């Protein structure tokens, strides 16, 4: 491939990364309509350090990797069968999508109520900031995407149970529980983070009963069970605080785009959009106002971003289905469709703007079709 | 005029701007009670660049002009008869007051519901952040004041319909609507922003029906229709989220002060006050605490500002009525009257503070009179 | 005392402050488990400038003294019998705890409604931001702790009644009230702030009736009247917006820890904790995640702080009861108990984490006991 | 005047400030070539609060008035005959230009060396940061422009001699000088700032001799004595650290533009330009790159600004001479002339850029002519 | 490849980017010694938008792509034979390395002196901030790396000649040069940026003579002509202000590492290191102190970064030579070699630190060998 478009551009003369150029066709050779300075809106998990542990791994994309995403950060975590992500808590709220396998999660709220449940492929969970939780993969192991509502998410964001105890005077721990220092002499000297463990038993056998009762709302959500918004070119599954009650700071949508289809031109009137590409290949042009626009390519891993109110679309440029997540730090999902917008205005008024005739306004639809 | 007060000050000896000195009597010669460093709280639209277009003009006062106003910015827009302010949207919420003429506005919400209505002198509109809208002046043309809830409002805040399409690949636009590239070959190459157009027909003929139903609440408000708070020296018309339902981030008040009257000494316990002087001449002293106070003069255009909780009053120093707007970035209007405050406390307690007698406390009123 | 722990440390060889070293046993000789850089979380009112006035005094601990506390600041105020803290208002909300004596407070809201009441030892008050108020000590005088919801609280935060009038043109004041300049010639030339005054009469005689009616909710709260959460080692009295209705930005808890007891290991899932030590002596280790932890000593005065979500405990290390306040800038109090958390999880799962057996999990309690 | 240019713009329909519109012809009706968002680069001293004292006055334009000027602030000070600007010092360096009258200044350096001298119209002075100084007007009184090298210049920037003593324990002052508290009982209770005083005697009689010798370099500079750069349309007098040795942080140029002339198109490769218009009327277009440019009008007072490297010119649009100051926070003056730049490049290369022929390149001059 | 190291890690179960994983062996499977949160220190030009023009292209890596690099930004520019990078200037200083081909550059300083010269492969140029310049490729075309001393480098950083004129009133341009508006009617309406042009003639024929004389120092430097520091595993060519006189804000080093060799363990005691990989493949571990370290992989394009004082090395992990640039925003190059450091200390002292014997200290060298 060469950076040539018509009579513009030229061949690359210096040593280059041909493999990456092939993955970014629309960046090596952008649309003629691209223009102006626009921040980077793409980053691959494959370009991050992978923390390997006995029991799995974890890699992250944060504001230190993708500066534009100051409000959201993400971790791609993998657990082997039975492996446990140590009991912990953080300052940020946590949202997750199970891509592969399954796992059992636990969480106890500020009123001493516990919630334990199994999560499979296509399911989500949301843990409010500060509430302690854990994850343990089941027989197939597990690999999921975590999203935290602070782009600065880092090592100083998470508190591990064993790390806390390892840094608390033995005499204080003893006094706190009413035991002797000798009885807790075997406590770990360092945190575990992720550790191998035998597979757990049936969920029903793990349920713990308490004097505080059951939690008011579930911390897990079966996203694929609900009926999706079905368009001619694909489908959209949405989960925000209106249906997944506890998810107050994260609204999400799983979008599937068939080959030859595209997520239509639209924008979000509420907040920034954070994206994760599960599978497939795509291209998206972000319109940043005042004649500024830049096109980006995305595939598999890849994290994407669309700043608040910027116009965009997501086109499948591959032969396989395109599947990605749209994440928003808000209590609801909201979007404005270009097609629907114009369809709901007087025909001659739209014609006056576009210098087009009735032949164009005749194709506008008053019904919203997310994927065409 | 000379900067002389009693035995203080002196005549100006260097070349000067006599015209401006005449407009700022209380700045050239401030009250003896003024003291300390206080930020500038005044700026004139006449001191800004006027963007002229075929169909009208627009000038703005932002944080780049008035640094103290970081949360609110304003645009003075003028449209000729039939002229259209191109379909667009922005990150900020928009509030407006029609000073002269009338116009038809359109807006479509995130659920595909449209609202179209005509706005006349004394009417307002409020467009939630991110929702697309337009303005088209009627037979008398129109001139209004726009207020956006972010002082950094600029060119990167607004997204124009034709600018978006002009910066989107033709093949993508074609695919989005299901037409050929040839059918959209006549789309504008650049945005229009403001453009001349034939006057529209009757409002009833423009109303568009849709499968999503009518909007829950109107985006326009007839401010002058309601009964105002009538005081001995003037009247106050208030519009906040309690009566103009959709206006959640902007609370407003239209104040009219007759000659020889004044908006009484008061402060706002909720947020900063942004002002626009429609007509007349005035002076206001802002009390910034810790013995700091500065007096400013205002007239016609002029934008004013009163930081959160600072004490102030607005005195008419002219022969004609004084008319101005008080704007607040909040979901409600709130103020504390000095008179009412003292009137609601034990008489001897107030006397103990002011070193004054019953003769003074006897004039205090338990009823609030905004303009005396 | 010497900074020696086992074979670590050494004797101090340079001139030193032995008195302070004696007050900070756990800082001169920290637990072996302390580690890493942790910001200072302690400051004494005795290390601040005391503003002395005719009628009392006031000293403060703000972000300029304790940098970690950016959201909360405090003032220790003392009033002699009958002394008045001048009518004033500020940008910040104000919360208070009467430690000694009693006082009468007044406050008028934005609707012209007044609230006057007497506050005794153990009582609280909360004045919403911007609402004018006053304090006048009764026959025993008064000494209380004030907490403002902005760590930057300073001189530019408070507006005094007489200071406002002293910096307002006489002709404007006259016009505002409808009197002559001669009638207000005796107004103070400078603010009073705190001034001596004769003791007031009975509360019932001070109550002012108005055309706006009574306030919807009281601005004072009798904290010690309610039944506290009683544990084996002490008690906790909580006051947040769920019971003390008007206190929307401040949640509080008065904790009493008997000798030999401790506020258990816990953390707050909602926000930072600000502390004030009323009496006694203690030590607290703050766990800041990622193997970081630091221990601090506190006594009498002393202000403490625990950043959001950090693990902590408060142990009484003296022979007398330990009494302190836990303050949070939020509309509710919330905490997660380490004991309760583990008690509500499957036993073998906890055992897998701690490398401990049934003997340990058997002591866990599903009921929360704040002080053990 | 009306905001109309050809077929663009329209008449103003709302109440307006006709006087200011007349002063800003190029802002009400900007050049067709103006475009994009550009910060405000103009502010009038007449729009500022004038501090009046017994002996003169002072008004300032700081970053609180003109946000773009973060590195430089200015004060317009006026002193009556014999009046003294109290002995003081500040954190910022101070540069000055005597516009009217004359004054005697004093300054003592960190080595105890004193410098006393008289300054007349056209003379300058530069006081390094932190060095104490004073100003006393002579028989004609004085009015000058002060420039400080920090845009945040305010009340907290200046330390007055009597204010320091007024806030130092009497016993400490006594001990410091070896006198009794009784001997200093008459010290002022408050600062003087500016105060009336009898005219001083001859300069030679005020010169103080010391054991530390004379200062290495003078703190005053006779700008108009040197030969200026004389062009066909005016002249330029430059004073920077290369000729006015002590002026290390301020470089200056006094520019005079005859009617029908203009300061040529140029830019500064070193730093931002701060301007003060002494007399006349002008217009300047600032080119901010990327197709952004805005035109401003200036007259008498007025402060102007040109951010670092932006292209500009200053055209006299009046019938009288245009006189202004160009100030730079740097140790040298530097500029690049558009004409000279192109004149020093191959002719065909310039022709290739401008699409113009030899007829144009033939008029280019290799010699720099600041004012044409 | 799989993220597995011994008994740590696991196979990837979700869709992935195998191509990128293959390019980042040490990121997918980091050294066991890596630990802690470390910012991203790598970015590929292939992952950026390529601006294509008639005559070449340009792509950039700025702080918007690589957040850690706040002080330096870079552009990879390509010019076809004879193509011109339009006459322009910027706020930032510019440094360049010619990787392929050759070009003629022009620059005029603030004294009207011009410098024109040809630059070939291995040559550099440095243009001080604000000084106008141009680049025109010769018969082979050209491709080079530009480095600007501000990470925020963007569109608002560069001023183009034709863009300035296009946004300046025609009447002003006419007056500035003494021509009629008609004579300049053919000036471009928009900037050119990069445009095709006929190849220039011999350099000697382009040299322009002026009344200001020759520039004091050359703006170009033949880096490969000088004798490099030759080590056993490679060579280092250094150019800083001590030899390339005008390059005051950029110090550089071209490093060549043979297969099986490595840039030794070292750190820089002066400032941050910015890197560009010309050819080959490598891996570098950055030691960030306090037990934090992260390994990164680099190849062809790729930009790297090493924050101030962090320890590092650069190992060739390929079969071909590794060639990269080390750039520093400082007036000199400086480094501390771990080997040399220990070699210059008492043997037993080093042994006491490392718990190693004479066998190790015996291999230390007092001479610095950059590449081993
Ligand atoms: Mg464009
Ligand atoms: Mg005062
Ligand atoms: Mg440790
Ligand atoms: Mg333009
Ligand atoms: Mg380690
Ligand atoms: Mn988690
Ligand atoms: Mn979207
Ligand atoms: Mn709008
Ligand atoms: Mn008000
Ligand atoms: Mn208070
Ligand atoms: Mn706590
Ligand atoms: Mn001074
Ligand atoms: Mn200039
Ligand atoms: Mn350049
Ligand atoms: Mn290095």
């Amino acid at each position: 491939p060469q950076p040539i478009r018509g009579d513009k551009g030229a061949t690359v003369k210096i040593p280059r990364n041909i493999e990456r150029d092939r993955q970014n066709p629309d960046m090596l050779v952008p649309p003629e309509t691209d223009h102006g300075t626009v921040s980077n809106m793409k980053f691959s998990f494959s370009d991050t350090h992978n923390r390997l542990e006995k029991g799995g791994y974890a890699r992250e994309v944060t504001v230190r990797e993708l500066p534009i995403s100051e409000n959201l950060a993400s971790v791609n975590m993998r657990l082997k069968p039975g492996a446990i992500r140590e009991l912990h808590w953080h300052k940020e709220a946590e949202w997750a999508y199970m891509i592969y396998g399954s796992a059992r999660v636990t969480i106890v709220d500020e009123k001493g109520r516990s919630f334990i449940d199994d999560v499979g492929e296509g399911d989500l969970w949301y843990f409010p900031s500060g509430l302690p939780h854990s994850i343990q993969a089941l027989e197939e192991g597990a690999e999921f995407l975590l999203v935290f509502d602070d782009g600065s998410f880092s090592e100083n964001s998470t508190f591990q149970l064993t790390d806390w105890l390892a840094h608390t005077p033995k005499e204080v721990i003893a006094a706190n529980f009413g035991v002797t220092k000798e009885e807790i002499s075997n406590l770990p000297g360092k945190e575990k983070y992720i550790f191998e463990n035998q597979l757990p038993g049936s969920l029903k056998d793990d349920i713990v009963e308490g004097p505080n009762g059951e939690v008011p709302y579930p911390f897990t959500y079966r996203l694929l069970e609900q009926e999706p918004i079905e368009s001619e070119g694909g489908k959209v599954y949405i989960a925000d605080s209106t249906n997944f009650k506890v998810s107050k700071t994260i609204a999400s949508a799983l979008v599937t785009v068939e080959p030859g289809a595209m997520r239509e031109l639209h924008w979000h009137p509420n907040t920034h959009e954070w994206q994760y590409y599960i599978s497939g290949k795509a291209r998206m042009t972000v319109f940043a106002s005042d004649g500024h626009a830049r096109t980006f390519n995305y595939q598999a891993g890849d994290v994407g971003y669309v700043p608040f109110a910027m116009g965009h679309y997501v086109e499948n440029i591959g032969d396989e289905p395109l599947v990605f997540l749209e994440i928003f730090k808000d209590d609801h999902y909201a979007d404005v469709s270009l097609n629907q917008w114009l369809a709901m205005l007087p025909e001659t008024f739209v014609q006056a703007h576009l210098d087009l005739g009735k032949d164009f306004t005749d194709v506008l639809s008053k019904e919203k079709h997310p994927v065409v």
